[PDB]
């Protein structure tokens, strides 16, 4: 049948491996095809920082939960192989600072070696007072993404830069299914005032020597307003910033200066790192992530719609365990129309 | 005081500075000049992994435990400030990895965060079935031996490349004490059966995903004799050679070989890394570190000698505990001259 995906992004080209993963078998006519305006380097994808980690407070969704740690497990049983870091790919370790004490994450258990700092720890960062340390996995958006690329071409899946105006134009098209990952845009093709961006800007630098990941909490500022430090696969992620309904898509320089003198408080020898770049992106802000089968009507043709997105600040976090839950909706599709 | 050591490794430069700290307020006159027949980047301080970690075992003469802990402090309260990394320092986290149970190292309180691995942790090191993790600090040798030589020639320290013959021949130059730190080449100025080169080449590697360090053990075949990857602040080291009473400088293909694949099949992923040099250097072996004062006749004249040299696999480890015991005895030295 033909399937469309909308978006390039870690949810578009995840979800549609994942289902020609698990149909390409059994479907024996199974044309997928995957339409966006946009490719890597271009998607909020490619901005992310990179590292695997849900929000502090619990999910509203407790499949979330679920789906966090499928996608954790999913990673890992990825190192260990020669491609990991062709894929992305890599344990770092690190730290998560506040200013008070909190409650455990309800993720703890997710991660490696989760654990309290201790005081001696904590000298090392004077400001904070209370932290926790773990070890976890770095996933960068644009290796990833194109690595989900060419695995997707060679399966024969069909690339087509085009801005999609409506579904109906996509079920006109011929589209038996189609599958909405248009992260912040997809109130374009369809309303959905929950959906808002947060927008982001983050600085990349060259500074090697920084080995560990580090996360600084202001719970009054909001969660990533606040300098975090994560050093990737070649270059180091500074940021800081997470702006609810802006839309302003220029870097713009007050955003600079702030991440870069906060972090560079919290790590002095940024004083020498070569600023590689700058760069600022939406996350996909929603109270939970959409992720449900619609049908449509466009005269006498249902076309399912099987929506995938509002993942924030943690869609590389997720990913796959959404991508799975699409293919189980898609599943069900397919008994619909008798396979 | 005409005081000279010999010895530019970081023995030498880090005992040099100890005192010269410590004593030029006091003793107006106090006339330092190192010696030396090799400055980085030929000591063998600048082949060392760079890592602090003593070895497993416990140490004969228990004050190496104390020296080993005063250099990890002394080196953690470097970290924040600006220049840590100029100095060569860097936390690091990383694993120590055993084919079977073994006891708990006498350090696992001077590091930070020891803990045993778990399950999931060992799965992504298959061959293992034991192991540690905790996070330590990395000192690259050749960094921090600029670093200790820019701090010297400030305070007026002088350098001369100048193979010594004898002690007599410095004593007959002026030198009120002297200070050996001559590394495995100790046994020509005064022999010492004890002393013996333990061999050990590294290759540097090009592989900036590697942000943890992974050390193998293997009980049968001896410490350092099994494969283990060590980031640096610019490239990783890989290593697993220790071999006694090997005098051999050149690099040998053999140990180039096993090197490269143990480690090739412990992280799969070094297929990809750019090799960019190797390296073979010879660990001052010894039962346990020689340092010691020693009264030298020649003619009329005693010269104090205070020994510093026998290191092994540890000389970046310890280096601030032995050089504030020399710089106390030398401290005594003065009293008894009467300051
Ligand atoms: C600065 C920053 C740091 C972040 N760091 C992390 C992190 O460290 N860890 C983490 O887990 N998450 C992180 N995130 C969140 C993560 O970036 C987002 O959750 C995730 O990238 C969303 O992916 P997506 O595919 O839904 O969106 P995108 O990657 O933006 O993909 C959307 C795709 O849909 C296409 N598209 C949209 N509308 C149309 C249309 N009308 N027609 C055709 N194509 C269309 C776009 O071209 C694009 O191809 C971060 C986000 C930001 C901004
Ligand atoms: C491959 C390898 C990996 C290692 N990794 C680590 C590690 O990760 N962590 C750790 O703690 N330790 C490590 N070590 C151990 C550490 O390298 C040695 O303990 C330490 O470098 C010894 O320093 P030193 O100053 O005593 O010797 P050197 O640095 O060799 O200094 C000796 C100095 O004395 C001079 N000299 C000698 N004889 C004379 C003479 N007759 N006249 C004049 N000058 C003379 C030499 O020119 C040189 O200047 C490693 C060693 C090796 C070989």
């Amino acid at each position: 049948m033909r399937v469309v995906v909308i978006g390039a992004g870690v949810i578009g080209l995840s979800t549609a491996l994942c289902i020609h993963e698990r149909y390409h078998s059994v479907l024996q006519p199974l044309d997928v095809k995957v339409y966006a305006d946009r490719f890597t380097p271009f998607t909020t994808t490619d901005v992310a920082a990179g590292l695997w980690q849900p929000y502090t407070s619990e999910p509203s969704n407790p499949q979330e939960a679920n789906w966090n740690q499928q996608t954790f497990n999913y990673l890992l049983s990825h190192i260990g192989s020669p491609n990991a870091a062709n894929m992305g790919l890599t344990p770092v370790s690190g730290y998560n600072l506040f200013r008070e004490a909190v409650p455990d994450p309800y993720w703890k258990d997710m991660v490696l070696g989760f654990r309290k700092l201790t005081p001696r720890e904590l000298d090392m960062f004077p400001d904070y007072r209370y932290g926790w340390f773990n070890t976890s996995l770095i996933l960068e958006g644009r290796k990833y993404l194109q690595w989900l690329t060419e695995r997707l071409t060679e399966r024969g899946v069909k690339f087509f830069l085009r801005k999609v105006e409506s579904f109906e134009e996509v079920a006109r098209g011929g589209a038996d299914v189609i599958i909405n990952c248009t992260g912040v845009w997809a109130g374009v093709l369809q309303p959905d005032p929950l959906l808002q961006p947060g927008r982001g800007q983050i600085i990349k630098v060259d500074a090697p020597w920084l080995k560990n990941f580090i996360i600084t909490h202001d719970l009054e500022r909001g969660i990533y307003n606040s300098p975090y430090i994560i050093p990737g696969l070649q270059a180091v992620t500074l940021g800081g910033t997470f702006q609810v309904g802006n839309w302003n898509e220029i870097n713009n320089i007050q955003d600079h200066n702030t991440i870069w003198e906060g972090c560079c408080r919290l790590e002095p020898t940024l004083k020498d790192a070569k600023i590689v770049g700058e760069y600022t992106g939406f996350r996909p802000v929603r109270p939970q992530v959409r992720l449900e089968r619609e049908q449509l009507r466009f005269g006498s043709s249902n076309t399912e719609v099987i929506h995938n997105y509002g993942h924030g600040g943690y869609g590389l976090t997720i990913h796959w365990g959404c991508a799975l839950e699409v293919a189980k909706l898609f599943g069900k599709v397919l008994e619909e129309r008798n396979l």
